[PDB]
């Protein structure tokens, strides 16, 4: 399951953002590591059960290309999980502020590590089920000349099963279409991510409307057609509404690798 | 010398502070984001003093050194175009992060920043203006097995150029025979250690210029570091006789 945190233990620092139902600041763990804290907002006993169910699936796997997790602090009606602090933070962030010259060959290695972390979790048969570029950070960032980026899979924060109506529409493009009303849906998240990766951090109907999103997934509607065309294949595959008609992970990796 | 710049491939953003006859603002170069140093209205001399930091900084080549796109020179206005540094000034990271910066971390800083000096030890070149404020953090250092890089800023209007009231100012960093060569850098070094082991605060920093110049006149010498890694180090390098400073071959060395 997950390493239980006491309070003493941790510091909480600067604001970074908020996710579902939950604030993330950077920390410090004790000699002191620099953490990330998601701290869930006052919530039911079966909200914060997802949140536990989240901090287990990261705790038990280990990955070169996943996020650690060392463990929970149980805070009066908030809940920590304490999570590792990686360099450069988001992707989506980073693609959006160096929109335009970002290469191919980067999109293309960052594409294979994903594939990778996502391969080793479906031979342990294990879902994350919020693959998006926001939960895609660069711990080393290969932007500059000679570097190569290095990636690290962030937790998939509260379960998909404990989110409303509402709160699904809005992981609209990455939420897998048969979420709406298994390890295929990391596959729909994958093909939605390497749209948003092509686009640099703009997914496909990220600006419409929570109506737009569900009539458009009501309507059957396939997302656009990565800009280049060494994804094209790879993505409408991925991008299909019939889940047994998505590639295995091994296949993906070995698609990325040719 | 240094590369021209228009007027026109400049735009001016948010103000970032004031240094020595300067006003620092974010900006674009045509868009990549810089570093603009407008010099304040100045006599031709100072002016001068500011194209030759220009120049240094331009001529030179090297990873822990800030780059100088060029200066931008149109009727009373003077400004550098420099690099835009990620995390901006070591000091006030320093201050911020105030009994949480470990010994190792603060030692990468020092090789680094002993390094670009050894460099320009190497061509025989006088940076001048050594300190935590023109130490710019491109990388923080902070994740696990991951460490810090620095770069070092251009020294501003050469110190030739300024008052006696502004070199009291550049006390503990300004080496003392400056007060009434390439020595002064391993003065500004050496203070530059002191403000980094005692995170961001420098001896006589709130001191009045006064009692600043009277610790200079009355030959004093400044603290010893809190970490006995650097006490050896810095005694050698804060001495006032400028001969009997050791080379940045030797700190260099003294350091790995
Ligand atoms: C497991 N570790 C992490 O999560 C983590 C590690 N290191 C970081 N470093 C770092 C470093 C710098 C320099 C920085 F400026 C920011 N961050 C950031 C990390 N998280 C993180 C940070 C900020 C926002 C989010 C966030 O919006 N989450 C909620 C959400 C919204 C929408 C979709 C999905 N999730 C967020 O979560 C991904
Ligand atoms: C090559 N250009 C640079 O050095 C530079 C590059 N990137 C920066 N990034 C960055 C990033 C963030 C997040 C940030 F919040 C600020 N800045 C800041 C940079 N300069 C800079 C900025 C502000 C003040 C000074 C300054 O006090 N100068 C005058 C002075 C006073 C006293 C002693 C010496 N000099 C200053 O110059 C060092």
């Amino acid at each position: 399951s997950f390493h239980r945190v006491d309070q003493k233990e941790i510091t909480q620092l600067s604001h970074l953002g908020q996710g579902t139902r939950t604030n993330v600041y950077e920390g410090r763990l004790r000699q002191e590591l620099r953490v990330v804290l998601k701290v869930l907002d006052p919530s039911h006993h079966d909200i914060a059960l997802a949140f536990y169910e989240t901090a287990s699936l990261m705790s038990q796997v280990s990955h070169t290309h996943l996020a650690f997790v060392h463990g929970v602090c149980v805070r009066g009606p908030e809940n920590i999980m304490v999570t590792e602090y990686v360099e450069h933070g988001p992707l989506d962030v980073w693609l959006r502020r160096e929109r335009g010259h970002v290469p191919m060959a980067w999109k293309m290695v960052v594409a294979q590590q994903l594939a990778s972390a996502l391969s080793y979790l479906e031979n342990k048969n294990l879902v994350h089920g919020n693959v998006c570029g926001r939960n895609i950070l660069l711990a080393r960032l290969g932007l500059a000349e000679g570097t190569s980026p290095f990636i690290k899979l962030s937790d998939p924060g509260v379960g998909l099963g404990a989110l409303s109506r509402e709160e699904r529409v809005e992981r609209i493009p990455w939420l897998a279409p048969e979420c709406l009303p298994s390890t295929a849906m990391d596959k729909w998240g994958f093909g939605a991510t390497l749209l948003e990766i092509c686009f640099d951090g703009e997914a496909p109907l990220q600006s419409r409307s929570p109506s737009e999103k569900e009539h458009f997934y009501q309507r059957q509607h396939r997302l656009p057609e990565p800009s280049c065309p060494q994804l094209a294949t790879l993505t409408s595959q991925c991008l299909t509404y019939e889940p047994t008609q998505r590639p295995s992970f091994r296949t993906i990796l070995r698609d990325l690798t040719r």
